[PDB]
Parts: structure tokens; C-alpha cells; sequence
């Protein structure tokens, strides 16, 4: 009964994949081998070409992603060969190193062995390979609240954070057959961070803000032709607003707008002064300026939206249906200044794609 | 077959209305009289209490409206007695005068006779009672492009605009039985306008921007218990962003962001400078400052969202389901700074409500 779902998704995927690669004639024979493989083993194994293209298709189908113009240049790393936690660890270290690329970020995915009987071979606990810890204890708020539960979970495993506002969480994942995950401290040499300064307001440094260079989502499931890659961390480069308008701005995150208003020399007393709006703009300018000055890749929301429009045009020219989530595609500052705001998007789910998974902690 | 739809909507409305007014015991007898009235005449007539409460309920059900906290203080003007175009004209003039209230704006609706056999007694062509004309002719762009088609239609009726960027369109409506609408020039004494200045950037006046005080939507259908009030203009006061982030900012509208960037002394060369975002903030600050200085009612998007949150809480306490359109409720600047951005809204349609109608021009 499980073969049936796998087999149908496999047919849809290979037919569409090989079609796009111009391998339309090799479908029938490839489908046969897969049909046999499923019969024998209860599953099938992707060729490196299918795996690579499937990961690209999945990115192209990510309704919430504004950066999809570059779907076809994704660097896919096939690590389905890993069997030990040392190999997982070094694969994760390598992903960080190669995707970072000394600041000139390469969009990269590292693909680990897929679920077998729904049984995970590797289970990554981190939301992102690089992220800051969070602590709350009796009035105290330190670090990133979005990381509070994972941080508490790590401190159940013998790890202890310094309790600065920017503790790097260790990598934490569990191997099949083990009851507890293991954790490895990140080598600081691998992690680029960017101190946030303002182009012309020098007092901005007094906030002592910083953020990490590369956002590497590590807790989503990649689904390709019925195959479930629960462990397949991926990264692009940041859009400035993700850091300046959300991570550093949200009240449930770092909540820095009042402090920003102070250092840029404006009052934070009256809603009608639009001080939050003004602080958001200056904070987002500082973020863009800082990453650029540091030689770390980043994109502003206007350029990103322009690129996304080219993605829309490209899709129309190629005869492909466009899907998107309007509510996530619009940037959280000046959304009406982008074309995205003024059109509609079909939020249908197309596979291959990336999906949410339940968290092993909490 | 038309009695059936009317009768069912009537039952739902009166039962719910009288329930809310505490007139639950008078439902059965009122429903009887209506049932007879429909049988005899093919329609029924609302009491002043039902009409008033129905208009309020309709506002409360307006999924796109962030200002719904004040639904119950709506000033309803019953003008179902009008029969002549002079009476319509004077009713419209009065609505403008009383809603304006010397700048301290009163949320007001004037209700004209409803459709009979789907036949309109009064058909208002204006989108808003007060709005600026728009012209495009061989390269020329003057005024408000959103008004181009209506403006062209008026100039087919013997009206001629001065072709400034802020020509007030005449009132234009058609009476039942007439083939063409009539138009009446607005008395300037009735129309408050606000010149846009900046609190601390005096060069902002060089843009010579202004906007009108009161937004009075005049082309939507009010539906109450099966009765279709196609002509029922209503107004609240502005939220600043409607003017500063859309009317004056959109490229398909007044398109003023480059000129704003110039007068506030910033470059408009690089996306990464976030000059559009900065210009939007300063333009929206100027709008709020200008209306306040002029003694004309206005609300900023932060205060408006706070009020809307109270509307959410009030709804929960009263046992009423909340409905809303997330995509319209979020303000077009700093939406993530409002609570609205971070929750979901059921976009179901509940009646009574206000609906779109096809435009007689275009
Ligand atoms: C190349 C630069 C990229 C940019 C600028 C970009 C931009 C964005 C942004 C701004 C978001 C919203 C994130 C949030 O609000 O938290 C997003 C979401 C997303 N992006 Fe991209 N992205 C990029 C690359 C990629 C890559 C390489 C993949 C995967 C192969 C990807 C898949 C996704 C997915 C799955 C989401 C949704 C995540 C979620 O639901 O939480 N993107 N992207
Ligand atoms: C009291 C002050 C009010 C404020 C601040 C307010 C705020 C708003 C705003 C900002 C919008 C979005 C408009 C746009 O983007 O073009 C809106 C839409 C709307 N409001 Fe209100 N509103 C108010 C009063 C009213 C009143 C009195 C009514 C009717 C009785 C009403 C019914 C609506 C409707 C029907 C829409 C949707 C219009 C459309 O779909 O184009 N509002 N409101
Ligand atoms: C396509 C999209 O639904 C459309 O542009 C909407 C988005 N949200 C909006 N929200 C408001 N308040 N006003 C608008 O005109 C719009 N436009
Ligand atoms: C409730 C709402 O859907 C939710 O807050 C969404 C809105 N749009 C978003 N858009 C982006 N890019 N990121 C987010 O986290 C969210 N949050
Ligand atoms: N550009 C991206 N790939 N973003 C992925 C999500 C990152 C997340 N929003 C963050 O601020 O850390
Ligand atoms: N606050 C209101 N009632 N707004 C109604 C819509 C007005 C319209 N958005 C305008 O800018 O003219």
C-alpha cells in the first residue's frame, strides 16, 4: 500500500524531470527499472541527475520564496553515502564552508540519506545550521527567543551557552539507532558574522548589533518523486528585510526599534511621528550597508522583487504555471513599492518541494 | 422566484438584528408583516431602526476595513424619500457638509432608495463624492489616473476640467428614467483640502502637494436583509497610509517618490540606499502632520491597528465570529510592526455588507 503512493509520485516526477532535461525517450526504460526496484526493495534510488534537478524543481516550487529566479544554479551536494555522525558533522561543516565561499555566497544544498520506512537515517535538530541561542529565566531575556526551546534542549545534553546575545548554537542531530542526538560546537573560523554599522550615523555601533552571514535552513523535508529527504539543509543569501525588519525588529525577537530610534536621534513617544517606520528604514539601510562593506552577499527587497518579476516572466515564456504565497512574497517594509503587492498568486502546492516537519524538541 | 431569496435573507437579518437590539420577542410579528408585504408588493420596507443597525452591521462585516472598532457610532442618514435630482444633489451636498463637520469628521452614511426590480432609482457614478480628475492625452499625464475614465465620461456630458493636478470632479449621477446622468459642480466652500507640508523639512512645500479631507465611497452597494441599496455613500476618516503610501506614492497614481527624495535631500540612484522606503516614511509623516495641523481628523496605521485589535477583542467577548482580509488589513508601510501581520483572518462574507458594482462608465 506504500508502494502505490511511491510509484505514482515517481511516475509524475521522472516524466516531468526527464522531459525538462530532454531525456523524454529514456522515461519508459527508467520507469521500468524503478518499478522493479520498488517491487524488490520497497523503494528506489535517484540518479545524481534526478536528485540534482529534483532539488532545483523543489526550489522553483517554493511558493514563499522571492529568490526563485536562480533555481537552476543551485549547487547540489550528494551526501547519501554518509553512515556515521562524524561524516554527518564534516558534511555539515563543509556545507557551511563551501556555501559561504569567503562571503560570495553560493546557493547550496547538501542531501543526506532519505527516510526508509518513514524511518529517519539522520535527524537534524537545528532550524538553521548557524543560529543564535535564546534564554529566558525569571525576568531575563537573552539572545534569540525563537531559539529558546532548542537552546533548552541542547542544555539537556551537556552543552552550556555563554549567555551573550549571540551564542552560536552547536550543530545537533540524531543518528538512526541512537536515543539521543549528539552536538558539535561550530568552528568559529567557518562562521562569518557581520557587525551592523550605519553608513552615516556612527552612533549606530553603540547598539553592538551583528548577524551571521548565511541562512541555512536545516529542518525542512525535501520531497522528490515520492522520496523523503528529511535531512537536506539548503541556503541562499539573505534579503536585508529578513534581518532588519524581522530578526532584529520583531518584539518577540531582538526587539531593537526603540534603541535604534535613540541612536538615530529621534523620539519614540508618538505613533503619529512614525518613529517605528523611520527606525525600520535606518536599521534596514544599516544591514545592507554592513553586509556590502564586509563583502558578504545580500540583496535588498526592491532588487529581489525585480528578480522575482523576471522569474514570473521566465515561467510564462517556458509554459510553466506560476505558484506563490502573496502573504510571504511581499517584503515586510514598503511592500506596495514592489509589483508583488499589486498582483495575485496561486498558492497551490507543486512537487518536488520543501515541507515542514514536526520538531523532535518541544 | 425572487420573493424566495428576499424572504430568506430577510428572516436571517431581522432575527439577528432584533436579537442584537434586544427585540427578540418582536421578531415573529415583524416577520409576518414582512411576509405579507413581500407577497403583496414583491418587496419590503425597513424600519428606521433596522436600516440604521443594518448599515452598522454591514460596516462591522467589512473584511477589508481596519477601522471597524467604531461600527456602532455610524451616523445613518435616511434619504429613502428623495424623488428628484435636486433632492439627490442636496442630499449629497449635506452629507459632505455634515460628515466633514469643520474637520472633526463624523463617520456618516446617506441611504438613498433601494433597487426595485433590480432597477436602480438613483445611480451614482462617482467613486468618491470628492475626488480629483485625471487626464491622459498624447504623452500628457495630469491629475489622478485612477479617475481617467470617469473624467472622460464627464467631459462627454458638457463638463470641462481646468486640467490642474487637482480638479475636483463634479457630482454625477443618473435618475431612474433618464438616459444620461446629470452633473453638478461641487461648492468649494463644502470641500476641505489639506496642503501637504513636512514638520521640519520646509522644502517639502515645493512639491505643492495636497489632498481632500474626507474619503466618501459612493459606488458600493449596501445589502441589508435582501434589500439592495446600490446608492448609499459612506465615509470614515483617512488612515495616513492611504494617502502617503498609495494615492501619492503609487506609480499608477501621483508617483511622487522621486520628487520627495529630492526635496528631503537624498539620492534616488541605488535600490540598496532604500530611498523609496525613506521617502515613503517622510511623505507619510508629512501627511499626518498636515491633517493634524489643519484640524482635520486622521489616524496613523499603528493607532489604527491598535484600535482594530480592540475590535478583535470586543468581537470575542460578544461571542461574534471575526472575519477579515489579511491582504487589505495590513498597512502598506511597516506592516510587520502591527499585530495584524502576525495572525490569520477568515475572509468569509457575512451579510449585511458593502459590495462592488459594475461601473456605468467604461
Ligand atoms: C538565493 C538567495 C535567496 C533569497 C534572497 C531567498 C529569499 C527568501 C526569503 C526572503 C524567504 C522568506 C523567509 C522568511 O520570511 O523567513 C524565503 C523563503 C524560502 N526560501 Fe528562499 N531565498 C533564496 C534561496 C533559496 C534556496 C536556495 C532555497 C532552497 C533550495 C529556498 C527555498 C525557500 C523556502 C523553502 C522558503 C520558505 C521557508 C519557510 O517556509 O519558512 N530559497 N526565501
Ligand atoms: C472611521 C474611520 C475609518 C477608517 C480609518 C477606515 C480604514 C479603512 C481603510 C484604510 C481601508 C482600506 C481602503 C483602501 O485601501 O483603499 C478601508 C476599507 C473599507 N472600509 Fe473602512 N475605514 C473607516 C470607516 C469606514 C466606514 C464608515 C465604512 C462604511 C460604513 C467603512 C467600510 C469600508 C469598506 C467597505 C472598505 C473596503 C473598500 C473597498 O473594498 O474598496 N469604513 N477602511
Ligand atoms: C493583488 C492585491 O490583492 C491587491 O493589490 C491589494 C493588496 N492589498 C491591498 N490593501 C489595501 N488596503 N488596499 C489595496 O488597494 C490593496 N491592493
Ligand atoms: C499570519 C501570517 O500569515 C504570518 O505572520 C506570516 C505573514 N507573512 C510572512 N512573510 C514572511 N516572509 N515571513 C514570515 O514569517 C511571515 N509571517
Ligand atoms: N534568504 C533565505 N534563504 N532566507 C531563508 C530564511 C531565513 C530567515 N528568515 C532568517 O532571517 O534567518
Ligand atoms: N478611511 C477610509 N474610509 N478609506 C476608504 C477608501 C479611501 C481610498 N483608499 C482613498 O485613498 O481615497
Amino acid at each position: 500500500e506504500e508502494k502505490e503512493i511511491l510509484w505514482n509520485e515517481a511516475k509524475a516526477f521522472i516524466a516531468a524531470c526527464y522531459q525538462e532535461l530532454g531525456k523524454a525517450a529514456e522515461v519508459k526504460d527508467r520507469l521500468a527499472d524503478i518499478k522493479s526496484e520498488i517491487d524488490l526493495t520497497g523503494s528506489y534510488v535517484h540518479t545524481k541527475e534526478e536528485l540534482e534537478h529534483g532539488a532545483k524543481m523543489a526550489w522553483r516550487n517554493s511558493n514563499r520564496c522571492i529568490g526563485r529566479l536562480f533555481w537552476n544554479s543551485l549547487n547540489v551536494i550528494d551526501r547519501r553515502d554518509v553512515r556515521t555522525k562524524e561524516e554527518v558533522r564534516d558534511a555539515l561543516f563543509h556545507h557551511i564552508e563551501t556555501a559561504t565561499n569567503n562571503g560570495k555566497i553560493r546557493p547550496t544544498i547538501t542531501i543526506f540519506p532519505p527516510e526508509e520506512k518513514g524511518e529517519k537515517q539522520v535527524e537534524i535538530w537545528n532550524h538553521q545550521l548557524i543560529r543564535y541561542a535564546g534564554y529566558e529565566s525569571d525576568g531575563e531575556r537573552i539572545g534569540d527567543p525563537a531559539s529558546c526551546s532548542l537552546t533548552a534542549a541542547c542544555e539537556e545534553l551537556g552543552w552550556r551557552g555563554e549567555r551573550t546575545d549571540f551564542d552560536l548554537l552547536p550543530l545537533i542531530f540524531r543518528m538512526k539507532g541512537d536515543e539521543q542526538p549528539v552536538w558539535y560546537e561550530l568552528p568559529r573560523s567557518l562562521v562569518i558574522e557581520v557587525p551592523i554599522t550605519h553608513p552615516d550615523i556612527e552612533a549606530f555601533s553603540d547598539l553592538e548589533l551583528k548577524w551571521y552571514g548565511v541562512p541555512i535552513i536545516s529542518d525542512m523535508k525535501l520531497e522528490v518523486g515520492g522520496i523523503h529527504y528529511n535531512a537536506a539543509p539548503f541556503n541562499g543569501w539573505y534579503m536585508g528585510t529578513e534581518i532588519g525588519a524581522r530578526n532584529l525588529a520583531d518584539e518577540k525577537r531582538y526587539d531593537k526599534l526603540k534603541k535604534v530610534a535613540s541612536v538615530i536621534g529621534i523620539a519614540a513617544d508618538y505613533n503619529t511621528d512614525l518613529w517605528k517606520d523611520q527606525a525600520l528604514v535606518e536599521l534596514n539601510k544599516a544591514v545592507l550597508h554592513s553586509y556590502k562593506k564586509q563583502g558578504v552577499s545580500i540583496v535588498d527587497h526592491h532588487t529581489a522583487a525585480s528578480q522575482f518579476k523576471r522569474f514570473e516572466e521566465q515561467a510564462e515564456e517556458a509554459g510553466r504555471k506560476l505558484t506563490g504565497d502573496w502573504t510571504w512574497l511581499i517584503p515586510p517594509i514598503s511592500p506596495a513599492a514592489t509589483h508583488i503587492f499589486h498582483r495575485s498568486y496561486d498558492n497551490s502546492i507543486v512537487k518536488p518541494n520543501y515541507f515542514f516537519q514536526d520538531k523532535p524538541y518541544e
